């Protein structure tokens, strides 16, 4: 994912996402099927 598609898919920049607890990062990834 480009950073722009990252934001369209997860609703936040890659740097906000990297600040999330790891278990929630994984959760969000499963939820998007990515």
């Amino acid at each position: 994912l480009s950073d722009e598609d990252f934001k369209a898919v997860f609703g936040m920049t890659r740097s906000a996402f990297a600040n999330l607890p790891l278990a929630k990062q994984q959760h969000l990834k499963k939820e998007k099927g990515l």
